[PDB]
């Protein structure tokens, strides 16, 4: 029986609205509705994973396991095993793998963050699951975030915090935030951003959204402009989206959009928005491919529409040698040659790197670099061939090749990381000096850049 070198992964999200779920969800793990939808003849074909993002929640765990997997069972003939649950408040994910999955799944972790302080504190916040499938790691977050037209920027704190202090995956690579720690990384949720559009264009915006038209709705969605000018979800992707606004509905129907203040709703407007995401962020040149994303329009108990994405996604074996794991492989070298860290701090201390890779033995540590001062005002701080020659455990190029290394750059008088980033093993060539580039972010926003030369060494 083969180990998949691709899985597809179901990605749902769902504000509830504190209301239980109609009797039939179907559509949702189906990905039919409006958007980009899934062809019918794949109906009966299961997903590997499905991962379910509820807010607002109103049921127990119990009772929402048994409604999903009695419909997964309904469409698929399939018993999906439980592979983990977790929830904050009223902020739920769920994570359900097909049997023949289960000696394939392990390190699974969970965690929550509570975003805001005192008045702000108390039903926000984040939940999330990893576990590694084979070789391959795997993280989702699920968001509730703050809600209102006006707190854009509350909503970005809210994603910071969640990315610094949500403890998933694995706990030795403590240079690196959950934006580094996963071959891919799904982030989903009511991430309540909205249009910004005047509150008297309501009837307008409205029209808009029954004639199908959504380019100029799209082009005021805060999500949008707030990733263009890099205020949130730096390295992120988003599909295209190509269904109408998912927020507020009257509840019963799917043909009205109540957006007027009421007592209800703290006197604030809601416009019709795209307040339900799905996003991810995957190591670069690791395949993955989004083969639907859209919404539900049979699903009325709540004032949000459901949202479901489905990926393609590569994963790797867990791959044993005559050598490693538990010991180096001669054949098998990583060279970083004439590399420099461009850094946009402005204190002085040196630094060092640090390389961590599942294909290593442990994490490398380097010499202190040598700072010079940018034409445009920066800190360069170059390594040149002084960098520690890695060694994989592993020189097979089919495994090798597959891998990647995650870079901190490190203060020597604080040992905090100012910046980290990832490089490809995927070259086009080995034995043969290659461009690398990373950008380096910390706490998710950009601080620098690394760039050099990489030489791979395989048994080939
Ligand atoms: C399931 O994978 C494995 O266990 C093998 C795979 C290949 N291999 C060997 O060929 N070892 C020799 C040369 C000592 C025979 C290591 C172990």
């Amino acid at each position: 029986q083969p180990e998949p070198d691709m899985i597809t992964i179901f990605i749902g999200t769902w504000n509830m609205g504190n209301a239980p779920p109609p009797k039939k969800i179907t559509s949702w793990f189906l990905s039919k509705g409006q958007g980009k939808t899934r062809d019918d003849s794949a109906d009966y074909i299961p997903h590997d994973i499905y991962v379910i993002g509820t807010q607002e929640d109103p049921l127990s765990e119990k009772e929402w396991l048994e409604i999903l997997k009695h419909s997964l069972q309904e469409i698929t003939s399939v018993t999906f095993k439980t592979v983990a649950i977790h929830t904050l408040w009223n902020i739920r994910i769920v994570v359900l793998a097909k049997p023949e999955h289960e000696n394939r799944i392990s390190h699974i972790c969970t965690d929550n963050v509570k975003t805001g302080i005192a008045n702000t504190l108390g039903n926000k916040g984040a939940v999330g699951v990893s576990f590694m499938f084979n070789g391959t790691s795997l993280g989702f977050v699920n968001s509730h975030l703050t809600s209102g037209s006006e707190k854009k920027l509350r909503r970005n704190q809210n994603y910071m915090n969640i990315l610094r202090f949500l403890a998933l995956g694995d706990k030795k690579l403590s240079p690196f935030n959950i934006t580094h720690r996963f071959t891919h990384l799904f982030w989903f949720g009511d991430l309540n951003y909205r249009v910004d559009l005047p509150t008297w264009e309501a009837e307008t915006i409205i029209q808009k959204i029954k004639q199908q038209q959504y380019a100029d709705l799209l082009s005021h969605d805060q999500l949008l402009t707030e990733r263009r000018e890099q205020k949130v979800f730096l390295h992120f992707e988003e599909e295209e989206i190509t269904f109408a606004p998912t927020y507020r509905f009257e509840r019963l129907t799917r043909d009205k959009y109540a957006y007027t203040k009421q007592k209800a709703t703290g006197m604030k407007y809601n416009l019709p928005s795209w307040c339900d995401r799905v996003l991810w962020k995957s190591y670069p040149l690791v395949h993955v491919v989004c083969q639907s994303y859209g919404s539900t329009s049979d699903i009325m108990t709540s004032d949000h529409s459901p949202v479901f994405a489905t990926f393609e996604a590569g994963v790797t074996s867990q791959f044993v040698s005559k050598n490693g794991p538990g010991t180096v492989d001669s054949q098998g070298q990583i060279e970083f040659l004439r590399c420099y860290a461009t850094l946009k701090t402005k204190s002085q201390t040196k630094f060092y790197l640090e390389f961590h890779s599942s294909c290593l033995e442990s994490f490398v540590k380097s010499q202190e670099g040598e700072n010079e001062e940018g034409s445009e005002g920066e800190l360069v701080v170059k390594f040149g061939e002084t960098l520690p020659k890695l060694k994989p455990i592993i020189s097979d190029p089919e495994y090798l090749l597959d891998q990647h290394i995650l870079i901190s750059i490190k203060s020597s008088d604080s040992d905090e990381s100012y910046g980290e980033g990832c490089i490809a093993l995927r070259l086009e060539a080995t034995e043969t000096q290659l461009p690398i580039y990373t950008p380096l972010t910390h706490h998710g926003e950009l601080t620098g850049h690394f760039q050099g030369e990489i030489k791979l060494q395989t048994s080939q």
